[PDB]
C-alpha cells in the first residue's frame, strides 16, 4: 500500500503545515501537524476542557463506530517550545491519503496549553519520530508510520514541504518526479527517538565551505533552522544590522536586508537554503526588525533542521530496519 497528503501551510510564514487525516467511522477529518520530531498521535476532541478549545475540528470518539477505549492508558507530553497536551486514549481507523490503519492509538487531549488553545488551524499533532518517544502509559503505543509499515510497498515516508506553497507527505513509495539528481542518504541515530543524522558542513552564501560534523534532527515539526552559535554567528555577520535580541528571544535583521542563502552537507551533496526562507518577517506587526529563521540552538541540547532547512530539500525518511535520512534538491 501507498498514501499521499498534500501538507499546507497554515500562515504566510509557513509557520506550521497541516495534512488531513479521516479519523473514525464515518470519517471526521482534522488537520494535523506531522511532526518528525515526535511519537504521539493526538487531537482536540469532545473530552478537551471547553475554555481550551477555539476554533479547532474536534474529534468525538462516541461517533465512530470503530473507536474503542484503550482502558486506562493514559498520555502527557511537553515539546521542545513549552507547550504540552495531555489526555486519554482511543484506538480507531486512521487514514491518510488513501493509507489506512487500524487499531491505531489516537490520543484524546483532555487538556491543552495557551499555544495550541491560541492555533485554530492545528486540530492535533500526528508524531513521526521512534516509537521509543511515545507518552502512552502504561503501554507505549506505535506511530502511524510504525503501524503502517509492514503494509507499505517500501518502509518510507517522505516529506516535500513547500515555501509558502503546498506540498506533499508520501507513505510507502519515492516519487521520482518530485526530486532534482540524486538523492544521498546519510546514517540516522535512533538512540534519543529521532530521525538523528551528521550533516557535513555548512557554507554562508558565496562563501567557502566548512567541513564540520554537526549532529542534529530533522523535525518537521520545528519552524527554524537551529545550529550551534558558532554557525549562527556566522551566517548573521554577513548580515548588516543583524544581532541577536534577548529582548525578543533570537537573532532578528533589519527588514530592508536581502539575505544569504545557508548551505548544509549531507555526505558530499549540498543542500542550499534560498535567502528568502529564512525571513520569518516582523518581529511584531509594523517593525522594522524582521525575526531571523536559522537560530541558536545553545540551551535547547540538540542541533534541529528544522523547516527552515526542510522545505529546501526532498526528505526521505527511511524506515527499513537500519533507518537512514536522504536528502535531494528539487
Ligand atoms: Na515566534
Amino acid at each position: 500500500s501507498t498514501g499521499s497528503a498534500t501538507t499546507t501551510p497554515i500562515d504566510s510564514l509557513d509557520d506550521a503545515y497541516i495534512t488531513p487525516v479521516q479519523i473514525g467511522t464515518p470519517a471526521q477529518t482534522l488537520n494535523l501537524d506531522f511532526d518528525t520530531g515526535s511519537s504521539d498521535l493526538w487531537v482536540f476532541s469532545s473530552e478537551t476542557t471547553a475554555s481550551e478549545v477555539d476554533g479547532q475540528t474536534i474529534y468525538t470518539p462516541s461517533k465512530s463506530t470503530t473507536a474503542k477505549l484503550l482502558s486506562g492508558a493514559t498520555w502527557s507530553i511537553s515539546y521542545g517550545d513549552g507547550s504540552s497536551s495531555s489526555g486519554d486514549v482511543y484506538t480507531d481507523t486512521v487514514s491518510v491519503g488513501g493509507l489506512t490503519v487500524t487499531g491505531q492509538a489516537v490520543e484524546s487531549a483532555k487538556k491543552v496549553s495557551s499555544s495550541f488553545t491560541e492555533d485554530s488551524t492545528i486540530d492535533g499533532l500526528l508524531g513521526l519520530a521512534f516509537s521509543t518517544l511515545n507518552t502512552v502509559s502504561p503501554t507505549q503505543q506505535k506511530t502511524f508510520f510504525d503501524n503502517a509499515k509492514a503494509s507499505l510497498d517500501s518502509p518510507v515516508f517522505t516529506a516535500d514541504l513547500g515555501y509558502h506553497a503546498p506540498g506533499t507527505y508520501n507513505f510507502g513509495f519515492i516519487d521520482t518526479t518530485a526530486y532534482t539528481g540524486s538523492i544521498t542518504y546519510t546514517a540516522v541515530s535512533t538512540k534519543q527517538g529521532f530521525w538523528e543524522w551528521t550533516s557535513t558542513g555548512y557554507a554562508v552564501g558565496s562563501g567557502t565551505f566548512k567541513s564540520t560534523s554537526i549532529d542534529g534532527i530533522a523535525d518537521t515539526g520545528t519552524t527554524l533552522l537551529y545550529l550551534p552559535a558558532t554557525v549562527v554567528s556566522a551566517y548573521w555577520a554577513q548580515v548588516s544590522g543583524a544581532k541577536s535580541s534577548s529582548s525578543v528571544g533570537g537573532y532578528v535583521f533589519p527588514c530592508s536586508a536581502t539575505l544569504p542563502s545557508f548551505t548544509f552537507g549531507v555526505g558530499s551533496a549540498r543542500i542550499v537554503i534560498p535567502g528568502d526562507y529564512i525571513d520569518f518577517g516582523p518581529i511584531s506587526t509594523g517593525s522594522s526588525s524582521c525575526f531571523g529563521g536559522i537560530q541558536s540552538s545553545a540551551g535547547i541540547g540538540i542541533n534541529i533542521f528544522g523547516d527552515v532547512a526542510l522545505k529546501a530539500a526532498f526528505v526521505v525518511f527511511n524506515g527499513a530496519t537500519t533507518p537512514t535520512l536522504g536528502f535531494a534538491s528539487k
